């Protein structure tokens, strides 16, 4: 296993035609291995997995791993809220090369505790490939809690869980439940670096789209006890923490990057829809107290 | 009239999917379920919406259900094929695919877990409604899929032709009366919470696309007619008979608990159901046996 500190949860380019941008997902690679990134996770929420099919799901994946060309793992998500689906989906990247698939709880359809299990206990059954658990109730309508998590440790290939709650008090409660050897990691930016400081394993983060280098000395300061240059990291980021989700994600990180000229052309897949003109000044503003360059 | 009357409205079920036991599709029961709405008078029938686990059923399963449910209505019933999805080309893709079946309507949830903005959300909905010419009911239900649609959003839509209404789920009654200044008295309102049934009709709504229609469809019908008509009363009695369903086929996520009642009816043969879901638990058994014993059901 051993994917931790900071993982990026990446954004897909589009062309202005809507398909997926290689040249643009070249240079993200590119970007983070540049800048000290841990690893990229591929297609996850961020990366707008609602809205690629699993054909394209699998291609942007295999390209990602590609580009990396094994100098930074690369993880795939594999969540969907059909077990036979996610089997399906993790099937289809059981030979990309990843170092892991990121599953999130299945959404909309509000399974019970004893379903997730049964699950995600079928999804790491069909794979030899590491699983990592997402809970995220703010979008799912589904509250995975640590005792329902502790139960799935002894599964062989389940490594650990993305917590997006904010709730700092569950990596207590996780490392109680679970060993020490269960990894945790944040999926709350505004919480991370509290999340590591409690004793979480790293964050896969919405903001180290933006700010990676950044955001690597405070996940670095945060895991060595050097709070004070943890805090001091963070300070000058914390703007995007709330920045970032004006509309929901990913809409304000893609017109974020976009704009920064990390990639070519702004483009969104419906249902999501570019960053409304409303928020264009809010943005712009906590992105140039972050230090980022624009134009 | 104008001229055979009867839009979609009344007292409508948000259908079962009926399972074998190695989990394919069962469509004996199915045929069963159609048969007996028809006999007891339902108005309509989504097929294939959450209640039918459209999660789990992939396109072809999802068509192949929806086409044989119009099959066995055989133009005794009106039959609402589900066609929700998260992104805008897999709901057209799904739109399509119902096109040509004989259904009478679509119904659509609000894109989930990705939570698009009102102008995303008119987008999808516009995009959906081009791609064919049947009728579309658009589907508000927050609590799953933490997007809320609100009425100025629902009203920028009247205008799309084939857009014929929406089921609102969040339980605001007051959303009705916000509803009507907005949209048309012609625009069709249904409610999508069955705690709150009763009180939307009264209050101006045209329909309940309920779960408990499941199980209850007499008494349901009976209660929707009743309001509609405009006579509290029996509307009332009518409810307060089967109220206590309305609380006890949530206790775990629906259609969990109703797949159950319907199996220990039981209007299927099996109360099999596909992952993520599960069969109810035994903790909850004894409640929900005793809320349809008070509902007038039997055997047993
Ligand atoms: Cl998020
Ligand atoms: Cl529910």
């Amino acid at each position: 296993h051993m994917i931790n500190g900071s993982i990026v949860a990446l954004i897909t380019p589009l062309n202005s035609d809507g398909t997926v941008d290689y040249t643009s997902l070249e240079k993200l690679v590119e970007y983070h291995i540049t800048e000290g990134t841990d690893a990229i996770v591929a297609v996850g929420t961020t990366g707008e997995s609602a809205t690629l099919p699993i054909s394209e799901h699998i291609a942007v994946v295999g390209q990602t791993v590609k580009f990396a060309s094994g100098r930074i793992p690369v993880i795939g998500g594999n969540g969907a809220n059909a077990t036979a689906e996610a089997i399906e989906l993790t099937k289809a990247q059981n030979k990309l090369g990843v170092a892991a698939m990121l599953g999130v709880t299945p959404y909309y359809n509000k399974p019970s505790p004893k379903g997730l299990i049964a699950h995600y206990t079928a999804v790491a059954a069909s794979t030899d490939i590491p699983q990592i658990l997402y809970n995220v109730p703010g979008r799912t309508a589904v509250d995975m809690l640590p005792e329902t998590i502790a139960q799935l440790v002894e599964v062989p290939n389940i490594i650990g869980v993305k917590d997006a709650t904010g709730d700092v008090a569950r990596v207590k409660q996780l490392r109680d439940l679970c060993g020490n050897d269960f990894l945790l990691y944040s999926g709350d930016d505004a919480t991370a670096r509290e999340f590591l400081t409690l004793g979480g394993d790293g964050v896969i983060s919405v903001a180290n789209n933006i700010v990676p280098k950044l955001f690597k000395l405070m996940c670095d300061a945060a895991l060595a006890g050097d709070t004070q240059a943890a805090m001091a990291a963070e300070d000058q980021i914390k703007g995007l923490f709330s920045a970032l989700f004006c509309e929901a994600n990913p809409i304000p990180v893609k017109w974020a990057a976009h704009k920064m000229g990390l990639i070519s052309q702004g483009d969104i897949r419906l249902p999501l829809t570019e960053l409304s003109t409303e928020f264009h000044g809010l943005l712009l503003d906590a992105m140039k107290n972050a230090r980022i360059e624009v134009k």
